[PDB]
């Protein structure tokens, strides 16, 4: 049974609700992005209309095999009518293809569903500038003040400098980057660009990247592992055992691995600056955990919400405990009293 925070009142619409079977009254199923917790349930046998971005629709067709007749891609930043209701898709600053959805209800209420997002001041000059929002369905993944992390640009500066230094000292070092979903592609693309290399990967990962409309992608990636000195591997293999095993396979081409694990937040964020990050090392293998987030920090979230001034907030993450729900409600009330809405 579909929970309330996935239903859009006054419509036949749901958001990210494919794991509940046929939802009573649903005439259109929106999908915000191609992450498994949100697409859970979609397959080639699905026969209801799915509304999404172009990039998400490429992934549904090629990776999940959803038939073409049920995929409805919409352009961004464009007023569209769906089943008699005006909607707009906005860039969510999350992974490739990720959107927020603005719903203009027949009764005059305006609803914003963020999907998953990383709030940015540039969102204050989108189509959100133009009118009032009554209800906000909010990605509250990091809604607590302990959740701090640097800008994505600082994190990429750290990774590029770390990789370029290591490989210039040792031309026989290999760089490896972990992945388990779409998102965070700038980590491996920026490192391969500074090293003058394509990124090597499995056929399955190549296929996924080929769905993402990245400019000049054919110049940037390859399935020929041997020609490349930046390899992608599944996140589970990013440990001393998995990496040892990988170095064996390269036929004595390399004598050192430097590996990156992009995580979300970890408690080593509470004491250490990005500049001061050190790896875990065993012999000729070193592993860096780097805090590259595609979700809002607490401060970015608070700024967005204080600017938007919604009348009501419905959290979409951390909703399963009374303690989480109570904590989040307290911060919403602080924010509202501080800003005066
Ligand atoms: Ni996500």
């Amino acid at each position: 049974t579909c929970p309330f925070y996935k239903k859009i009142p006054g419509t036949g619409f749901t958001v990210d609700a494919f794991q509940y079977g046929v939802v009573e009254g649903c005439t259109a199923y929106f999908l915000t992005h191609f992450h498994s917790d949100h697409y859970a349930g979609l397959s080639k046998h699905f026969t209801f209309p799915v509304y999404c971005s172009e990039i998400t629709g490429n992934l549904l067709k090629n990776k999940l095999h959803v038939q073409e007749q049920y995929i409805h891609p919409l352009p961004l930043d464009t007023e569209c009518i769906v089943n008699g209701v005006k909607v707009v898709l906005l860039d969510a600053n999350h992974c490739p293809g990720a959107v927020m959805i603005l719903f203009y209800l027949p009764n005059g209420t305006v609803i914003l569903h963020t999907g998953d997002f990383r709030a940015d001041p540039s969102m204050e000059r989108s189509l959100l500038a133009d009118q009032k929002v009554h209800m906000l369905y909010l990605d509250t993944t990091y809604c607590s003040p302990e959740y701090t992390f640097p800008s994505q640009q600082e994190v990429i500066r750290f990774a590029i400098n770390t990789a370029f230094e290591a490989v210039t000292l040792n031309p026989h070092a290999l760089v490896v980057c972990g992945t388990y979903s779409i998102g965070k592609e700038k980590v491996f693309l920026a490192i391969a660009d500074v090293l003058g290399s394509k990124v090597g990967m499995s056929q399955e990962k190549y296929k996924t990247l080929q769905c993402l409309n990245i400019p000049e992608i054919n110049s940037l990636i390859t399935t020929d592992m041997c020609s490349s000195l930046v390899h992608l591997l599944p996140m589970m293999q990013i440990n001393f055992k998995g990496l040892q095993s990988h170095l064996k396979k390269c036929g004595g081409k390399y004598n050192q691995i430097l590996a990156f694990r992009p995580t979300g937040w970890t408690h080593s964020n509470k004491f250490t600056r990005i500049a001061d990050v050190i790896p875990q090392t065993k012999g000729n293998i070193s592993i860096y955990g780097i805090p590259y987030s595609e979700h809002s920090s607490y401060l970015e979230m608070k700024r967005f919400v204080q600017w938007l001034k919604p009348q009501k907030i419905i959290p979409t993450v951390n909703v399963g405990t009374w303690k989480s729900r109570s904590t989040m409600e307290k911060y919403f009330r602080e924010w509202k009293l501080e800003a005066g809405y």
